[PDB]
């Protein structure tokens, strides 16, 4: 496929994409949301500060602590752009480019996650790094993107206690619905960390777990005076009516009872997909509690080779890790799809890599 | 019994109505705020927000037929929407401009606020009156200077004096709204060329043509466009709402034509912006040939109605109607009549909401801005006004 692979790095309408495994979702959550949308909006032809109150009861917080925006990354961009932000500490690898969000002459320092330990890290060493670097802002993505690994609440408590000196600790829990700390798959939430630690800000997407990629939605928990000052500097949101319908749906108890089953079903499919991927000879799949996995390709195989073979031979699109500093080797990120689609990806890769 | 006593009828309502939160947008007070304060108040005609109801019905009909009845709405809500570069390419076809010269965002005013926040912007010339405040969006070092439109000339933009003002002040950035946004007056392409030739020295001349689809220079109602100005004058930036003409309240879209280098730089910072599914559908609709044929019929129909509405308003003895080529008209009420009196009577007695000009600096006397609606709705407005403004008893 040499020619295709060169051009690709440089425009093929012969090319049909049949499975897009780049973007993140939950298809059981999508179907569920769309069921509600059809009943409540389509079959009846129905189709800004006050949005703070929507979620407050379900979250068990004051409406004053709730910031609504277009997405998790957009909110973190807002935070990191502020003048007070002059030195930030991040992990590598991360998927988003937080370095682009900070101001001129803001320094960013990076602590590497350990590929050899499945991109976990030594908690004591990381905290020593923050103690020695003295950043004013820390960003943690938990579960992390792109490898998907999750730090337990117990472990996060230890970290956050020790780093109580940092003015801001931002935790993006966008993927936390796919994580679990018990066999029963009780839904996890980082809201407890917002409550217990004055420096903590929580950010969370409402699109990657609820399966509404065409609607832009997210929230954060923050100090209420911080929210006021952001609103004075012009950052008031306004979500359309679709966004609004969805925000209200997602906190409704009757919806949530049904969503809980869609969520746990997807965790189980993520675990089945992973084991099936692990059955491919000569690949490894890093541990994940997200709606994606990161696969390390065999000796001498380039991601670009595998990506092009996937597109040309099977119409499957996956995401290269080559542009993500701190991912060792040649890797791909594969988004979870439906059962049928997941099987097709496993079958394609087995074939390609044999 | 006296006419003056009869005119204090709604005082209790008026006072409570004023107690409510004001804002700088189209509904002040907000519609959500009136429902809680006056829960029995039924709004039958909202003439505050700017739309073309004939285009809006057209677009909803395409949505119904193409998204709702087919179930294609499912994918619009569920799939990741296209990124900026792909949206540039959609607009390039129908705009006849290089894709990399197109910036797609939420609205004209949001785009102008992004422009004015840049650090090169250190002195800006604005006109007064204007509906949107732009002074809150400039950097703290930045100076703002105001060119005053004069009420005695119907707020007509005197182009020679403006140019001399710009030569004297040497702003690096100017904002022109054409047609202008609560009075509606429009400067011809002929006169815009003269102005822009003379102001070639200015770094950035931002022209908001969000209402230009409502103006006309010939009886055939040939659609006007400021793209000619973008193509000819290297200091021009064109900005345009796609929401106030293609008419689609809950989907917020606008574009700008500007230096491609500058767009490239903004897009390296960067994905601060994503369109939503429904936004994208509408954007791709708005440039289809077959849609545009029907849209053009709706645009011309709406201009014909606006002309009829303005003529009908001119028939009301004690108001002055300011000349307009937009989708709204500004009215000066007789002396001794407050806008608040008129606004309250319209709400209470007729369910009609119109926008006060009391909070817009530079607007003399007591004025209201009324958005042009359908023929039936316009008739109701004219009727309601005539009755409310009858000297009477």
């Amino acid at each position: 496929n040499t020619q295709f692979t060169k051009a690709f790095h440089a425009m093929f309408p012969t090319l049909e994409i049949k499975i897009d495994a780049c973007y993140l979702s939950n298809p059981y959550a999508s179907e569920l949301v769309l069921d509600y949308i059809d009943r409540e909006l389509i079959q009846t032809n129905a189709y800004q500060r006050s949005l703070q109150k929507v979620m407050a009861e379900s979250l068990h917080v004051k409406p004053e602590n709730i910031f609504i925006g277009n997405g998790a990354t957009e909110i973190i961009q807002m935070l990191l752009q502020q003048e007070e932000v002059q030195k930030v500490a991040l992990m590598i690898p991360t998927f988003s480019s937080y370095y682009e969000f900070v101001g001129k002459g803001c320094e960013v320092v990076y602590f590497p996650l350990n590929e050899r330990d499945d991109y976990s890290f030594d908690a004591d060493k990381y905290c020593q790094f923050i103690e020695n670097e003295q950043p004013d802002t820390v960003v943690l993505i938990n579960p992390n993107n792109p490898n998907g690994a999750y730090l337990s609440l117990e472990k996060m408590h230890i970290l956050l206690k020790r780093l109580a000196f940092v003015p801001r600790i931002i935790i993006d829990e966008s993927f936390i619905h796919f994580a679990y700390e018990d066999e029963a798959l009780t839904c996890l939430s980082s809201t407890v960390l917002f409550d217990m630690y004055p420096n903590v800000i929580i950010v969370k997407s409402l699109s990657k777990d609820f399966g509404i990629a065409g609607v832009r939605l997210g929230y954060a928990l923050m100090d209420s005076r911080k929210i006021d000052a952001l609103l004075e500097h012009g950052f008031l949101w306004n979500i359309n009516g679709i966004g609004e319908y969805c925000l209200r749906l997602f906190v409704r108890e009757d919806f949530l009872k049904r969503y809980e089953e869609a969520r746990k079903q997807y965790i189980k499919e993520m675990c089945r997909f992973k084991e099936a991927l692990l059955g491919i000879e000569n690949v490894y799949v890093y541990p994940s509690m997200a709606n994606f996995v990161m696969l390390k390709l065999p000796s001498r195989i380039k991601a670009s080779f595998v990506i092009s073979a996937l597109l040309v031979e099977y119409g499957i699109y996956v995401r290269t890790m080559a542009d993500k500093i701190g991912v060792e080797g040649e890797c791909i990120r594969i988004a979870g799809r439906t059962r049928e689609e997941n099987n097709c990806i496993v079958m394609a890769l087995k074939s390609i890599l044999k």
